[PDB]
């Protein structure tokens, strides 16, 4: 017997169930859906772009069709209606059978159908789409209301329609405010990725590939996997916070499958992806998790989603990132006595740099003010629920410390506002809280400016200014609901510098210590340079150095060394990621000073140039060249090519590139979209990896 | 490399490093070493009496934290306050951290802190030193590894792994500065040390009650509980939180594919399992999940909060099962449950696929909600029994049940699913021959009409309706409905002088029963009515399988008066086709000509099921055998197959269960065993039968055990 519901659960979009013909009366000959892409359609309804040959609209805005009949439509004896139903188990009750009344004018908000031309047999009509209906593909019909039952049209593939957020109704929650923020964040698909750390700051491009043939019936894929609701598609915060929940493959389910090991054995680096594009039509192909991603993997393939979905997205990158905070505002290190760093007891790293998403959309769940913005970090962490993604979280309501309304705030709040504590553990079991530093973790953050290739600084959204009563009012009401802080809070000043090399390359370091004090001081300052994975972790100390300082009144004192390249050569991770501790205990005081910087080398580049002809339908040739500046022959290189409109995404492997070697590839491309393109490359040998290099193409046509 | 976090994640209890027993380091032996330890661990001493952990069938150290505990310390030679230096300390998992509470050094202190770990000398005899051990209240609960170190100016000495020394440390009711603090101890008892429950079942005007086992106490239950959060990889760091602990715990009740305690089932047959209505208590379902390692078959919304409620009262969190009747379960957090109707007043049955629940059980959990506004403390609603909620197909809660009655439904866990199962409201709806929709009438007196738990004296009910929501018509209700319709609470639709209503009688399975519809036709107008009556056989959760009976009848009112319409319903047109729990569900819709208004009514009804027959005999006393007799009298006119009797009785037996391939009809099984009891006082002995048809069937028998 079924006697948990009397329907089962309708989340498939994928399902469908068979709608019966039959429940001089007029009965359709022909359909017209305007659906080419440069027809009023999809061109006002911005879906030109999609690869996809069937009628894709936006909810809240009205399109046209026609419908043509036996006979004439004639308003005295005939009724009618266009019906759009999705799932298995369609009801009108859930937003899932939706019959489109005619109505005179359309109303605004409301699903209706306008007569609004008729010549001989055929009704033009102007469909108006609810501004809060159900994203997906919809089965289309043509019902007709006669006096025994109704008769309908039959299944009709070619008909089905695409239904998509609206940036651009004003009464959408999506509704982004503004022409140009509404290209780069709903309709760009190349996007802009900042890595390295926050006094070196990296630059690599993506291919989102959202309108890429496959992409959008691939998001709506990922939803049916997630089993979710239909009836909850419509809302782009459990789009978001289903969406998200689905990036990282818990198990054998989930797009991605996370891995910061350095290998990547059974699949591919995470250094190697060039776009979500390959990611996603594998995940679908497959029907299984996409070895593997790591944080701007996950930050590519969702915002790839968002955007095709039409929910405006950014991926966000911050610098010294407490991920893992579990909504603790501080991130301990521990000295001793000596005014060492203890590397036993300090096990809780920042991350160089965390990217996450951001998705625009109204917050009507929560008190007026918190729409725009909402951070979503499908990078799971633990929440008040387990292991997961943090999110939505409302950006403003995070930057005032309303922590209390969801999705997860303390978290995200914590992940840009914790301070480090400086902490002596001392020799008899003891602890002794030295120094807190609260100006280290989310220095900043980032995101790709809207008219180009750029940075824009975006820290001042997610926080105030450090001092000032907004930050101290944020910070005292996060301490409220759901923020921890455990722990209770000589003239010397102390700083230092390393200074960015490339790999391969030796590089000075420098430390300054300036007294404003009237006493003489004897010091001991200790430097600790790590080899880190670019999320803080530690693999090895590849230099250690004391210090013996011995500091006069008023004076300023810079001291310096060379880290030599062959210190770190045979020891560095993918990223090249480098991390230095200086800490120095006074003596006549016991008091301590302390600072860590990090620093990743410059890493080399692909070089790509064209040549041939840039036109849409036209062949031009791309070569792809490496030159490896390095001293050991590179085995297994494998080297990857994208370009979203001008190719699909492409691999080949060089058995092995020797010392200064540069080994070409030209691929011979026939763009399928017009204007200013991009063409895109890694490399990921079986050492060396995380190697970028791209070409700006102007394709015509 | 595992660049992701220098250490692994702290999630099991079970797991366990090997803490070194000498760590030294530097340059350069009899400092004090430690010759054996006591707690004073047995049930009948101070430590498990005064922690009130004394009834666990467990032979390790219990204590409750924020509340102070003794040890002795029985070193190699004196104590010497002059130079040695030592202190107790507790790890848990195998990756322990003092920043996040996993390894816990004991200083030994002059005077024990308010909520702080310390441990004061309290004694000083030959050697042996004794300790008041103190736990910080915001503890993390598990069970915990003891040892004793001693500090040397080169590193540590210290006590190698004993498993004797293991000490659980829980939740703790009694301690003022504990999240999960309870004022008096009439409630501590029952929300927390009682071991046996009472559901409510039926329907509103026709409660039914039977026993359920927490056995929270039983051996081996303890660390079942310890499992399902090692199950579910929850951080140790946050078995500290009762919000958290209630939050993963309730999750993995339901199993979702092969993770979690339970797979629900709803279909009546249950294949290869065990009935939901078979079920007498957690205990042998805690067990099997551990056993077997594996979602046990079956349960339904009762066992789930059976089993939660274990869980709660087992780790030291107050906890209650709660019975709504008529309850709006998959809501979506919609106000508005439909009830399609055709132009002639007729039920549209194929538009109206939603249905109320005749009841509906979840539980509540006792805390503070410090990460909300101040108020929203106490009860705390929990469904472990999944809907469709902001994330997923999920159970619902921990929702402050202050902000579910405020219709503060803003406020974390799923407040605005809980609010809409005791506030929807019933709309019914014409659906019209042309396809538009006309709403004739909104009732808001169905769903959630009241809510009902166990007594704090006995197995009497208690009428918290109240806790949830303000009386019906007044201000601060129609404030609480405007407040959550602006933070997640939807009503997706807006809204003659004849009333009506209708009453059922309550029946045995298997004879006639009434119906009487009366109306009341408060204006000057005489009226002709045309009434419908609909009745459907269904599950508990309202969903029909069959109209059993149909009658349609013309009435004419005369203006200012009663009319009434009897109708008997005889046996013979629902006997062969219950389903269990033996429910039915009536309409009652009308048409009135003149004015084309509608009037509809509805009604559920349970036959009643006769009881199991529990008699005992011998001594009743702790450690001697007593005979326990339970016989059950085939009630129906059909023979049953596969019969299953099931005993239990927290501390008289462990659950047991017999098999009678057939009960002819008129027919009496007995089924005897010789039960050794280990708990004294009142105790309770509780049966059920399930076979391959009737079944729903329950029975018990109180029994004091003498000393
Ligand atoms: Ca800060
Ligand atoms: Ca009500």
């Amino acid at each position: 017997f079924g006697g948990r519901r009397a329907v089962p659960p309708n989340n498939s979009n994928a399902a469908e169930d068979d709608l019966p013909t039959v429940e001089e009366f007029l009965n359709v000959t022909s359909v017209h859906l305007f659906k080419e892409r440069w027809d009023t359609n999809k061109v006002d309804h911005h879906t030109d772009k999609y690869e996809n040959n069937k009628l894709i609209v936006r909810r809240g805005q009205s399109f046209y069709v026609q419908i043509d009949f036996s006979r004439p439509y004639d308003p005295r004896r005939d009724l009618f209606r266009v019906e759009y139903v999705i799932g298995r188990y369609p009801q009108e009750n859930k937003g899932t059978y939706i019959p489109v009344p005619i109505v005179s004018e359309l109303q605004s908000g409301k699903w209706g159908a306008k007569i609004v031309m008729r010549e001989d047999r055929s009704v033009r009509l102007s469909i108006q789409s609810s501004p809060k209906c159900i994203v997906g593909k919809f089965r289309m019909y043509v019902a007709v209301w006669t006096p025994y039952g109704v008769l309908r049209t039959s299944r009709n593939p070619e008909t089905d329609t695409y239904i998509l957020f609206n940036p651009w109704c004003e009464d959408d929650a999506v509704y982004l405010d503004n022409e140009k923020e509404r290209e780069e964040y709903v309709l760009n698909d190349i996007g802009v990725i900042f890595y390295g750390e926050v006094n070196d700051i990296k630059t690599r491009s993506w291919s989102y590939g959202q309108f890429e043939d496959g992409i959008l019936d691939t998001c709506l894929y990922v939803m049916d996997r997630a089993q979710m609701d239909l009836s909850g598609r419509g809302n782009p915060i459990k789009v978001s916070r289903v969406g998200s929940a689905m990036v990282n493959a818990k198990d054998d389910e989930g797009v991605l499958v996370g891995s910061w090991d350095n290998i990547y054995a059974y699949g591919v680096p995470p250094s190697a992806w060039t776009g979500s594009v390959d990611i996603l039509l594998e995940y679908r192909s497959s029907e299984n998790p996409v070895r593997y991603g790591q944080c701007w993997v996950f930050a590519g393939v969702f915002n790839t989603f968002l955007r095709c979905l039409g929910i405006p997205a950014r991926i966000v990158t911050n610098y010294f990132s407490a991920h893992d905070n579990d909504a603790n505002l501080q991130m301990d290190i521990f000295l001793e006595e000596d005014g060492n760093v203890n590397s036993k007891l300090t096990k809780d790293s920042v991350w160089n740099y965390h990217c996450w998403n951001e998705a625009w959309m109204t917050r009507p769940d929560l008190p007026v003010g918190f729409g725009g913005w909402q951070a979503v970090d499908s990078t799971p962490q633990e929440n008040s629920d387990g292991m997961y993604r943090c999110g939505p979280a409302s950006v403003q309501a995070i930057k005032h410390g309303h922590v209390c309304f969801q999705f997860d705030a303390p978290f995200v709040f914590a992940e840009v506002n914790s301070d480090l504590i400086y902490i002596t553990a001392k020799k008899d079991g003891t602890h002794v809280v030295e120094n807190v530093d609260a100006t280290h973790i989310g220095k900043l953050i980032v995101t790709k400016q809207i008219g180009g290739d750029g940075m824009m600084d975006i820290t001042d959204t997610y926080k105030f200014q450090e001092g000032q009563e907004e930050e101290r009012l944020a910070l005292e009401t996060a301490l409220m609901y759901g923020a921890k802080k455990p722990l209770n809070t000589s003239n010397v000043d102390m700083d230092f510098e390393v200074e960015n090399a490339v790999l391969g390359k030796d590089f000075k370091l420098s430390i300054t210590f300036r007294n404003n004090s009237h006493n003489r001081y004897t010091i001991t300052a200790y430097l600790s340079a790590n080899i880190t994975f670019y999320t803080g972790v530690p693999k090895a100390e590849f230099k250690k150095e004391t210090f013996d300082v011995t500091l006069e009144p008023l004076s300023f004192k810079k001291e310096a060394v060379l880290i030599q390249a062959g210190e770190y050569m045979g020891q560095l991770l993918e990223q090249a990621s480098l991390h230095f501790f200086v800490t120095a205990r006074i003596n006549e005081t016991r008091d301590v000073l302390a600072k860590q910087k990090s620093t990743v080398l410059t890493i080399p580049e692909i070089i790509i140039k064209v040549r041939g002809t840039q036109v849409v339908g036209s062949d031009m040739t791309v070569t792809v060249e490496f030159t490896n500046p390095l001293k050991e022959t590179l085995r297994n290189v494998w080297v990857h090519l994208d370009g979203p409109g001008v190719t699909r995404p492409m691999k080949k492997m060089f058995r092995e590139i020797r010392p200064n070697s540069t080994v070409q590839w030209e691929e011979v491309c026939r763009p399928w979209v017009s204007g200013h393109r991009k063409l895109i490359a890694s490399m990921s040998s079986d050492s060396l990896r995380h190697v970028y290099g791209e070409l700006d193409v102007q394709i015509q046509r």
